[PDB]
């Protein structure tokens, strides 16, 4: 059995505004489930160009540190 959270680039979009792509990891492995076992959060700004009133918005985005094999 073997489970590792691997680097993947994410894209991070809202509705009105201008997506941005950033670094998250991914679980990846064979569990004889692979999923998160260590994660934070992280704040990522979003440019809402043609909204002159809400010209950005701020969006919650889990980051996925670890991984391992895990019931279910
Ligand atoms: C995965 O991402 C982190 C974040 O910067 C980086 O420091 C680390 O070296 C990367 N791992 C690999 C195997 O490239």
């Amino acid at each position: 059995a073997w489970c590792e959270a691997k680097n993947i680039t994410q894209i991070v979009g809202h509705s009105g505004c201008e997506a941005k792509s950033i670094q998250n990891r991914a679980c990846l492995g064979q569990c004889f489930s692979c999923m998160p076992a260590q994660s934070m959060w992280e704040i990522v700004t979003l440019e809402c160009p043609g909204h002159e009133e809400v010209p950005r918005v701020d969006k919650l985005v889990e980051k996925i540190l670890h991984c391992s094999c895990q019931a279910c």
